[PDB]
């Protein structure tokens, strides 16, 4: 009511979309916030940096069942990994030994279900591209899952329009119906959450902690002993965090703010902290140094969270049924294919930014095999490798030789970047990389089947009159090879 027409344009739009009212509410008040001009900076003056934190490493107290049994396990299923130039469900790649990073996930799920807690529960997020992929992959590999993936398993991404830079109001795409609208980023769990109904349903079935984090990481698993550091320190938000590195630089970081609870009584010296979430965007032109330097701001979002759920959802309840939260606000065109298409903004929100909302929150560092995306095939290479190694409770680490050391693979972008011509690089097979720090491949290349490399091995193609092809069974240390 009394809402600019644009707005009610949006509200109107979305009624007959039969969109979720929960969401209606929650994007109206961040289309609000936009019109009203919020530029969404966060300035170094606004922030204090944060220096000190409990390690992971340092914890080793293990939580008892019990608590297991009112845990919840979300999986980010909505990319679709097209940086690997993939067009279907990215989780749905081969890892290791015909295994999927679903797979992983199933077979670890199983894992405690048997062995620890058997009310475990098991959630993704699908956006509509992933949703029929993922359960027709469960018909076949999971059926247990599949039975019920519909009625508690499938938590439904929400969609939002695309508003025009020019007047706010819901962009019109004749041409593609479909580009009217974009997914408003991961931090729409929480909205889905409530309007979806389930965060009431799991809260009254006596669900109280759930585990949200990335499908395309391996290195998020359940570890007992942040469930009984929570209980112990009554957490009701934690964030996993890695250390900053020279590498870094351009994601954003953990950092610190200070509000007041009402009223100065009491001694008055001690102050209060909130923790809150920048990315690059938020950043001003003026304050990107110190933004960069990772001696001041040390720690970034592994994305790997872990919240308390009646906490939650109370928390929403004070707010109107919404969880506010910071707006990067997306410029685009309605396609972004057509440079001329009419420009837009894309209203995004980040799952990590929620930290700030709550009363009892804090952040823990964890080392980074707990952060092991795969965005790139090199990556995705490691893992196919006999560097890495499956364990008895189906976790992936570091096999021993290597000594905590991962190999590094540069692979050409040219050829590589692509899935397509990347297992044209392994398809007569996969060499063995536990023995190589840095692996690097220029031009194009087709490796041999049962091969091994140790230390640095370089192999470059510039002829690039068909492709290099290594022998079966030829083995490259320290050096460079070419035809
Ligand atoms: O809104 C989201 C975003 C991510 N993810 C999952 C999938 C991702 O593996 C992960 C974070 O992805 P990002 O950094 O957001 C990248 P991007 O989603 O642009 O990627 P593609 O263009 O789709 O390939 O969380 C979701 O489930 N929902």
């Amino acid at each position: 009511k009394s809402l600019s027409a644009a707005a009610q344009a949006c509200v109107k739009k979305m009624r007959d979309a039969k969109v979720n009212e929960a969401c209606i509410r929650t994007f109206i008040a961040q289309h609000v916030m936009v019109s009203k001009g919020e530029t969404g900076s966060i300035p170094d003056s606004a922030i204090m940096p944060v220096d000190s934190l409990d390690a992971l490493d340092s914890l080793t107290i293990e939580c008892d069942n019990a608590v297991l049994q009112s845990t919840v396990v979300l999986k980010l299923n909505g990319g679709l990994g097209t940086g690997m130039g993939l067009c279907d469900a990215k989780t749905l790649l081969e890892v290791k030994d015909g295994k999927t990073f679903l797979d992983f996930t199933a077979l670890q799920v199983q894992y405690l279900r048997q062995h620890c807690s058997e009310h475990l529960r098991f959630m993704l997020m699908d956006s509509f591209n992933t949703s029929a992929s993922t359960k027709s992959f469960l018909k076949a590999r999971y059926p247990w899952l599949y039975q019920v993936f519909d009625s508690e398993v499938e938590l439904m991404q929400n969609q939002v329009p695309k508003i025009l830079q020019d007047t706010l109001e819901p962009a019109a795409w004749a041409e593609n119906p479909a580009y009217e609208w974009a997914p408003p980023g991961h931090g729409d769990i929480y909205t889905a959450l409530y309007g979806s109904g389930k965060l009431q349903e799991l809260v009254e079935q006596g669900y109280r902690y759930m585990f949200v984090s990335n499908g395309d990481n391996l290195g998020a698993t359940i570890d007992k002993r942040v469930l009984a550091y929570m209980e112990k320190e009554k957490i009701d938000f934690l964030m996993e965090v890695c250390r900053r590195t020279e590498s870094d630089k351009k994601g954003g970081h953990l950092a610190r703010q200070t509000v007041y609870v009402k009223g100065k009584d009491g001694q008055p010296d001690a102050e209060k902290r909130v923790l809150l979430l920048r990315e690059s965007a938020q950043c001003p032109k003026a304050d990107m140094e110190s933004f960069q330097d990772i001696n001041k701001y040390s720690f970034f979002n592994t994305n790997n969270l872990w919240i308390r759920l009646p906490v939650l959802l109370e928390t929403m309840q004070e707010h109107g049924g919404t969880l506010p939260l910071p707006v990067i606000r997306n410029e685009k065109t309605v396609d972004s294919s057509n440079s001329a298409s009419p420009k837009v903004y894309q209203l995004e929100t980040a799952m990590g930014a929620a930290i700030a909302m709550f009363e009892s929150a804090s952040a823990i560092v964890v080392p980074r095999s707990r952060f092991a995306p795969v965005k790139t095939c090199a990556d995705l290479l490691a893992l196919r490798s006999d560097a890495y190694v499956v364990t008895d409770d189906f976790r992936l680490v570091l096999d021993d030789r290597c000594h905590g050391h991962p190999p590094v693979v540069d692979l050409d972008s040219a050829h590589y970047k692509m899935m397509n011509g990347f297992e044209k690089l392994v398809q007569h097979g996969v060499p063995s990389l536990v023995e190589c720090k840095r692996v690097t491949v220029k031009g194009l290349v087709q490796f041999g089947a049962g091969n091994v490399l140790t230390g640095t091995v370089t192999i470059e193609n510039t002829d690039s009159a068909s492709a290099f092809v290594i022998p079966d069974g030829a083995k490259l240390n320290d050096t460079t090879a070419s035809p």
